[PDB]
């Protein structure tokens, strides 16, 4: 058999920042539902949604208290049905983030396990300890150590891997294991067609007995000891089996940030019963908010390596920038035409494009001054090390702005109306919005990055560039270049990194995609341009 997601294409959306159709100047599902008409224009088969469940925004809704609702400000189960509802009937699909590893001290299991000290909720989750003694040195992702004394409070600790206030699940206890599930299976019965399982590669963790030898006798972030161990793969291989035997149409894709190539063979292989895709964090590259600059060497070696130890088992998700980081244009692309040049460059490539909201109108970082907006604590501190540079604070504001996740949540630019008719009054978030686009603009502009996305995003379809096989041409280190195969018939895909014209050599030749070029036999390519080119 063969399942709707072979042939995916996926636009992530964080529903905050997409439309808002209730005047709180919080982007809610209702207004998702009312831009449709444009998602069918682009072309998109998919929505990935950010975490929409009941919860603190402690961390923008991983942190979750409640799976079973939907939280306040994006609107009531019965918007999500609808949302569900009508996406299906635009031959749209749709699929959530849910996690594995943790849920949010507000969870009715955990505020059981803190209030009572001899519930059965306490296993459900990871205590132990002796008189608010850490049992041992592990060092959480946030900071200081994983452990926190129980409020309860016997002078034991609960385990969290993240935030104080994100206790980790227990995953020993096959009780978790059977809830999850039920999480799984609820939404699946609603009709969501898949979901993005994340911070999975946790749910696994060492014997707690044990330390890690270190610079000592500060707590270390010690991934060995909760970072892809074997119970994850049998934990999850039942998870993922039972999912698959009552929703067979179901997407499972897993986020395995920064894991071993040869673990996402693991995790995807069919053998393995376990995923069908992996996004993995591997694919890219005063101190830290400096604007980054890719080592585009390493970039070429990483996409082939995937693209080659990948290509019998499992599809590679191919994908630029997120709502952890920041935009296209403004972290990587120099140019209107390189933005058009990269998207081509990532997406016509074997795999399923994971395309961020706003991406395809070629948006930038919002841009903004006073820490507050942020959401973060190391930008005050950090701004006052370029200040001693003597970086203007104009400059400095910018770097960090250039650099940081949350400038890249901007809401969506619709439209000529008051705040681009995101919403009516203040927007959740909002800064100078440096420079102005609308899709008001783009989609009657035929030359707009819109209409570059959307005609790109018809040709991925074509059954050359969903199911050929990659093979990446002798390089250019100056330019991007790999051909796609049918066997029958072929095409060489080409795009110039640099900023200064270059020429290919090349066999030879039909276009479709492609912004300024020679057509000899040798090819030159106007600075940071690109194109498609199908032989005879
Ligand atoms: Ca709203």
């Amino acid at each position: 058999m063969s399942h709707w997601y072979d042939h995916a294409i996926i636009y992530q959306i964080y529903p905050k920042s997409f439309q808002d159709s209730n005047d709180d100047g919080i982007g809610d599902l209702n207004g998702i539902r009312k831009r449709i008409p444009y998602l069918q224009n682009l072309g998109v088969n998919a929505v990935w949604l950010n975490p929409v469940f009941v919860s603190p925004q402690v961390d923008n809704g991983y942190d979750v208290s409640n799976y079973f609702a939907i939280d306040s400000h994006m609107g009531t189960m019965e918007d999500m049905e609808n949302l569900i509802k009508d996406l299906h009937k635009a031959g749209i699909h749709i699929i959530m983030d849910f996690v594995l590893n943790h849920t949010s001290d507000q969870h009715p299991w955990f505020q059981d396990a803190i209030k009572n000290p001899d519930s059965l909720y306490r296993d459900y989750y990871i205590f132990a300890g002796h008189d608010n003694k850490q049992p041992n040195n592990w060092g959480s992702f946030f900071g200081g150590s994983v452990w926190e004394p129980d409020p309860a409070g016997t002078g034991q600790s609960y385990f969290h891997l993240f935030d104080k206030r994100m206790p980790d699940l227990n995953w020993k206890n096959p009780e978790v294991r059977h809830a999850m599930l039920e999480i799984a299976e609820f939404w699946l019965k609603k009709g969501i067609d898949g979901l993005r399982l994340d911070a999975f590669i946790h749910i696994g963790k060492a014997d707690l007995r044990q330390n890690y030898p270190a610079m000592d006798d500060k707590p270390v972030i010690a991934e060995p000891f909760f970072a892809n161990l074997p119970q994850v793969q049998e934990w999850m291989r039942p998870f993922c089996e039972q999912i698959k035997e009552d929703y067979p149409d179901a997407l499972l894709l897993g986020e395995a940030a920064s894991a071993s190539v040869n673990l996402a063979v693991d995790y995807t292989n069919k053998r393995n019963h376990l995923m069908d895709c992996v996004i993995t964090f591997r694919y890219f590259t005063s101190a830290q908010y400096q604007p980054k600059e890719l080592d585009l060497t390493a970039f070429k070696q990483n996409q082939v390596v995937w693209q080659q130890t990948l290509a019998d088992i499992s599809q590679p998700t191919l994908y630029w920038n997120n709502h952890d980081m920041a935009r296209l244009a403004t972290r990587i692309a120099k140019t209107s035409t390189q933005a058009k040049s990269l998207a081509m460059l990532m997406y016509l490539q074997r795999g399923i494009p994971i395309i961020y909201y706003g991406e395809e109108l070629g948006l930038k970082n919002l841009h903004f001054t006073s820490v507050d907006q942020f959401e973060d604590q190391t930008v005050a501190p950090w701004i006052k090390e370029a200040q001693k540079a003597g970086i203007s604070r104009d400059a400095a504001f910018a770097m960090v702005s250039d650099t940081h996740k949350l400038p890249a949540r901007g809401p969506m630019p619709w439209n000529d109306t008051e705040n681009n008719g995101f919403t009516s009054a203040k927007p959740w978030l909002n800064g100078i919005s440096q420079d102005d686009v609308t899709v008001a603009n783009e989609v009657n502009s035929d030359n707009s990055m819109f209409t570059f996305y959307k005609n790109m995003l018809n040709l991925k379809k074509e059954k050359l560039f969903q199911d050929g096989t990659y093979y990446m041409i002798s390089t250019g280190k100056d330019s991007y270049v790999y051909q796609r195969d049918l066997g029958n018939e072929s095409a060489i895909v080409a795009v110039s990194l640099s900023n200064k014209k270059i020429s290919i050599d090349l066999p030879e030749e039909l276009l479709k995609a492609g912004e300024y070029q020679l057509t000899n036999g040798k090819l030159t390519l106007m600075p940071y341009a690109g194109v498609v080119l199908k032989k005879e």
